[PDB]
Formats: C-alpha cells, structure tokens, sequence
RNA sequence: GGAUUGUUACUGCUACGGCAGGCAAAACC
C-alpha cells in the first residue's frame, strides 16, 4: 500500500490493493510524512475503512 | 451523532450506537468545529469504520 | 505562506499540573 494524504502526525490515509481508501492512526505513524510512501504496519494502531455515506 | 475526534478540517471521527469508532471525511466540515457536537450529515463525502490491523 | 482546526511524534519549558513549539490539513484569505 501507500501514503493517500496524511491528515495527521498520527493518522494517514492509503489506497488498498483493491482499490480502496482506508485510514491508518497510530503512534507518531504519520508525523512529519508525505504519499507515496508505504504506511508504517508496526506503528499501526487502528485502520479505519471507507464506507457509503447512505447508510 | 457526535464528533469523537477531529485530524483536520475535512475530516473528523465518531462513534455510533454500536460503540465502534467511524471516521468521516467532508470538505472543511471540520473548520472552526469541536467534539461533542453532531457531525454533519450534510458536510458528509466519505464514512470511514474502525477495523482489525492485523489482517 | 496567512489563518483556522487537529495532535500521541519528538522537543523546549515547568508550575513539572501541563504547556507551547513543531507537524499536518480539502476551510477561508
């Protein structure tokens, strides 16, 4: 995977193999970060998926 | 609803009635906002879900 | 950039409680 768009020094956004946007908090796993970049799985702590809005 | 958290100004977290925490992207819908208060359903583009890191 | 929000790196400070810097962002200027 890679680095979408870093929202936060904690939080990140990545596109999944599939295809789809997920987002990725942890420890300082996005401080000071860009995309492109693979995100960090150890410093992973909670990785959210997108959803429809509609429901 | 409720704003959990927010990492930046279009992009915020919640939880809902099933105690899982969400994450919803919008364009500056998080701008000059705070927690506690209902999340816009309008200012809603893209819903997020809390998953397990390990898979 | 400016500003406005966010924050858990790490840092500087201390009252050593935390607090601010930094860092980041798709408002707006």
């Amino acid at each position: 995977m890679k680095i979408a768009k870093v929202i936060n020094n904690n939080v990140i956004s990545v596109v999944n193999e599939q295809g789809k946007e997920l987002v990725v908090m942890g420890r300082g796993l996005a401080f000071q970060k860009k995309s492109g970049d693979d995100v960090d799985e150890a410093r992973i702590e909670k990785v959210f998926t997108l959803d429809n809005k509609d429901v």
